[PDB]
């Protein structure tokens, strides 16, 4: 038996319901992975914390989990402290820290490459503050060493009950500067609400172009701005056309809604599958140090997480490097680790939206950048 | 009608539309509220009796 | 984490110290939930929270009323990303309305305007 800890936010259904696919999945006669799982509020460094030590007392031997921008210091630093190996779906730390494992590969060279590729000079950032701001100063330093035109506005900071004022209020200042191309970097709801905007004020017609800069494109509704005439490019880094993911999808879409909710869907948002694939990495990790004839298994009780001096245990190190070796293939493509804990050698598929739906043109690729994928009236 | 009209970008000023149908109010207005288009419609029930 | 629970386990009445932006969330969070109040001469929280007194002042209006006197249009600002970006976020969103043109330059075009928001070392330096 190998204790981990889960820790999920309040409201991730679907991407617990991945979690549990996954842990079916990927169960073995070899080892038995046993999760102790932990719902809360993800941008409380409180609950965060005594979750955490709580986790640790239990004496677990690796923590997945979801981590907000107001929480993650204190994951890298406890993690970083007390060599606890922490997974996760989340955005990539800003930084080197050890012993976190990050799922989510890093967005922003695919997001300039594409910003390359439409060959923009001159456009409007927006964004969100909760998953970091590392791509805004990816953005600015690529509008000053470009010589580019970037208005980049911050909409993490307004309420959402008066926001549909404040929201006409930015698209007349967008209006002002005669700003016809837009990138979302945005929560997905944030990134809906600019869109249901953008539909009711009409800025989603021809001459317009937006930029939805997640890892998922089609995880949101594309067809409300579908038919606009608009020009809507996004990222995917759940493939749908892999066998892999086309079989997943065939039994994800037939599951039980009352048992996993929200997994009776035809597509699943990227998260969800980062999950899948996460688990799918630790059991992979404790099978390769099985393997290795490398014992892990604690002699004692951990104690409390903020005992003083603070002793780290010995084989987490271990553990560590057994989770940053792990090569294998999920939902999210190829799945490779840095020693830093980041995506290596994946795969971001370009998307465009046309009438007849969502289009991949191309793809980036960790190395390789940016490449592209390859009724007439009469004249008289 | 009105969501494709929207979609479509046509709910801008420059566009009159008329509701023929006893309730105005009866649907959602405020998706055309925005655009700029003149709406006109009609109201058999009158709540400010 | 570990120094304010001594703090807080010697039963002190009140805690004044510093914190990094790496540290905030754990003293304003902490400080919100134990009802223990915070006093710092650190740089002012970025919301509403509770049981922390800040001494150092709001240097966002002053900055931008600066910005407006010397009638700046186009300008570069430098900003170090180890102490923080809230004043840079708020001339970025001040920048449409007062029609500014800003290249932002992280230190952590002929241009002769400069501000520099940092650190008096890194200042210094
Ligand atoms: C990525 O890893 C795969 C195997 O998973 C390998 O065949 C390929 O050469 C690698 N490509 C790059 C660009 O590193």
């Amino acid at each position: 038996s190998i204790q981990i800890g889960g820790l999920f936010p309040r409201g991730a259904d679907q991407e617990y319901s991945a979690f549990r696919v996954g842990m079916v999945q990927f169960s073995t006669s070899e080892f038995r992975l046993t999760p102790h799982i932990d719902n809360l509020e993800v941008a409380n460094s409180f609950a965060v914390t005594n979750a955490f030590c709580s986790q640790f007392s239990r004496g677990v031997y690796a923590i997945f989990g979801f981590y907000d921008k107001k929480s993650v210091n204190t994951i890298t630093s406890f993690c970083g402290t007390l060599h606890v190996s922490f997974i996760t779906p989340s955005f990539p730390t800003d930084g080197t820290h050890p012993f976190v494992i990050q799922m989510r590969p890093d967005l922003k060279g695919a997001l300039l490459s594409l910003i390359e590729y439409y060959q923009w000079d001159k456009f409007a950032y927006l964004y969100d503050s909760d998953r970091g701001l590392s791509t805004l100063q990816a953005v600015l330093d690529s509008a000053a060493e470009k010589k580019w035109q970037v208005t980049a506005i911050n909409v993490g900071n307004i309420n959402n009950d008066k926001k549909d004022e404040t929201y006409r209020s930015l698209f007349q200042d967008l209006e002002l500067k005669k700003e016809r191309r837009v990138i979302l970097d945005c929560e997905r709801d944030k990134v809906n609400d600019i869109v249901d905007q953008v539909i009711t004020i009409g800025k989603h017609v021809k001459g317009y172009h937006y930029i939805i800069a997640n890892l998922g494109f089609t995880d949101g509704d594309l067809l409300k701005i579908q038919f606009g005439g608009a020009e809507v490019s996004g990222f995917q880094i759940v493939d749908y056309d892999d066998s892999l993911v086309s079989k997943f999808i065939e039994r994800w879409s037939t599951l039980e809604e009352k048992e996993y909710p929200g997994a009776h869907t035809a597509t699943i948002k990227y998260t969800s599958a980062l999950t899948y694939d996460a688990v799918q990495v630790m059991t992979e990790a404790f099978r390769n140090l099985r393997k290795q004839r490398i014992e892990i298994s604690r002699r004692g009780n951990a104690g409390d997480c903020l005992a003083n001096p603070a002793v780290p245990w010995g084989q987490g190190v271990e553990i560590e490097r057994a989770l940053k070796q792990v090569q294998v293939e999920g939902l999210s493509g190829n799945i490779k680790f840095d020693q830093n804990g980041k995506r290596i050698n994946y795969t971001i598929n370009i998307m465009e939206l046309k009438t007849n739906g969502p289009r991949k043109i191309g793809y980036w690729s960790e190395v390789d950048k940016m490449v592209v994928t390859l009724l007439e009236q009469k004249t008289v």
